[PDB]
């Protein structure tokens, strides 16, 4: 195994610091609490005095903070020693701004790769998680084995924003997700129901959507907006229900509200008898 | 085989006709539109010539209709031949709705079970599908071989809302996550992506959801909202990025926006350093 440097020691960071210690990797850490490097200290990681002898002390350099403004503030001061450097941001945030950061890697001489880790803290390591990655493919190539130990890598091309793309691709309908879990244990609570209560159905509900998204795939991706499947309005009335739900049991409505106001754009639209997939065409238009 | 009358037969309860008569329950049909009833009554169901007579011929009347405002337009001029009848009224609406529904069934000397069936009309009958059911026990207990004909019964207790209330509570999630995909397909094909090519991810993302409807469970349950996990200002980021990264490719942001609203709400609120699942607390009835 490759040594290597980490610096950002989040919930992800230390996940991944001990994922490589466990594979072996020479790990040199650094974060701005120095606090957290402790534990991957202990294990073996090797602390490195600053962020500028952290770079230094190794080819690859894996990122994960916050966003792409947090890279620029921790090696901006240092920029003029990342000639030679593959930085390896695994950190979330838009396309065009993980483009910006690989331009600016490159004009200080390192090369960035971008990545998309699709797991919790607790998936790094297992070979079912996975991360997309583009930027260079012959540095990506040269330490594919490296990243390997985090996840499974897909790499999507050379243009940066791809793999940020994939990742909020993913992740809008994640949050989605799971703030309505949020939204649907905050309406169990006002009626004497835990979360553990609600668990199962929940759980029963959403391991049956692959089966909707393959079914509506193939009718999104033909033009295929016929109701004969489903239509519009009997969905707005199944979200008004829920709306109306929420706010009988004095229950916070902003979500729902914001699902039905979409649902009334749709048939403002002339699309009541249609299928719900045709808000995709409302979607697809700006502002 | 116990009688009973079937009123409302859209696909829902054309699939209820069918699995009744397959059982071989005496089977009295009737519809706002007559012509629906064809198939089943050339199958031997009893065709009656007006609601009324529908409701005189059986103990049991089931019913399959929009929502609650169609039972009392349905069964208004008829209210008198309520007594002594159980209606399971097997329509969707809010708790609320529906405990109006039991109130006004009760005036009329009747009783009204609710259900809540969480299959489409092609799982009706079929041995792995299932109805929440609220209600007086004595009245469903008394018919609940019957029911079971259509799906599993899962009796949730006494008061009449909580089989809506249980419907709610997935469909919120179901939804979310739904209209999720929507924005999702149509970001993907701003930047030429078709719905096809984002399938495995969303089919990925959405499978991996009862992890964290595990992991988030008892933590909210108990309270324990720590950022050892996630920080709620990392979501903050996240949620941002994917707000832009939609204006970026000229996509809608309404739905975006309503997310980034509630993770600044939560921020707004002192729960920047806690866990995304502490937005629950801003959800919640209030006291
Ligand atoms: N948490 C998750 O489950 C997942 C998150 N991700 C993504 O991975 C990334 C890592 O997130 P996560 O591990 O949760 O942790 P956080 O984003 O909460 O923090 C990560 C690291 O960023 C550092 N940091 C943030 N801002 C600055 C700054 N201005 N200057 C210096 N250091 C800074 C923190 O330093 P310090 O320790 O000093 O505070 C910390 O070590 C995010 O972009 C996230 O979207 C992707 C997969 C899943
Ligand atoms: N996938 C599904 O279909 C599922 C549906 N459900 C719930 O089951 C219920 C019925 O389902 P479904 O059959 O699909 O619904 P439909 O809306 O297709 O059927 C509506 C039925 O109610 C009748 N009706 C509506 N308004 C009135 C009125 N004012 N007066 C008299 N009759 C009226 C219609 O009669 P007419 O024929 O004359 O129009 C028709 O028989 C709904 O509440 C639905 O949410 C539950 C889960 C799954
Ligand atoms: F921003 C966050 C917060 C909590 C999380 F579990 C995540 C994850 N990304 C992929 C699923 C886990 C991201």
């Amino acid at each position: 195994p490759a040594p290597l440097t980490l610096i950002g020691l989040g919930p992800m960071g230390q996940a991944m610091g001990n994922a490589l210690l466990d594979r072996g990797h020479g790990l040199t850490v650094w974060n701005r609490t120095a606090s957290r490097a402790d534990a991957l200290v202990a294990r073996g990681a090797v602390r490195a005095p600053t962020v500028a002898a952290a770079v230094a002390a190794n080819e690859l350099v894996v990122l994960s903070l916050t966003d792409y403004d947090a890279m620029y503030a921790l090696l901006g001061p240092a920029a003029d020693a990342l000639a030679g450097k593959v930085v390896v941001n695994l950190s979330s945030d838009t396309p065009e701004k993980t483009r910006a950061g690989a331009r600016w890697i490159a004009e200080h001489g390192g090369t960035l790769i971008a990545g998309g880790v699709t797991c919790p803290p607790s998936g790094i390591g297992s070979p079912e998680s996975s991360a997309f990655y583009s930027g260079p493919s012959a540095a990506f190539e040269r330490h594919r084995e490296t990243l390997r130990t985090l996840t499974r890598t897909d790499y999507r091309g050379e243009d940066p924003g791809l793999a940020a793309l994939w990742y909020q691709i993913g992740m809008v309908m994640w949050w989605n997700a799971m703030l309505g879990y949020l939204q649907a244990v905050a309406l169990a609570d006002a009626n004497g129901l835990k979360a553990a209560d609600i668990l199962p159905h929940a759980s029963d509900t959403v391991a049956g959507l692959p089966f909707f998204l393959r079914f509506y795939a193939d009718r999104i991706d033909t033009g295929h907006h016929g109701g004969d499947a489903d239509r519009l309005a009997m969905g707005t009335a199944s979200v008004e229900h829920i709306l109306h739900t929420m706010a009988d049991s004095g229950v916070d409505t902003a979500l729902p509200e914001a699902v039905v106001a979409l649902f009334r754009r749709g048939e403002a639209a002339g699309y009541a008898e249609n299928s719900f997939s045709s808000m995709v065409e409302l979607l697809k238009k700006p502002s």
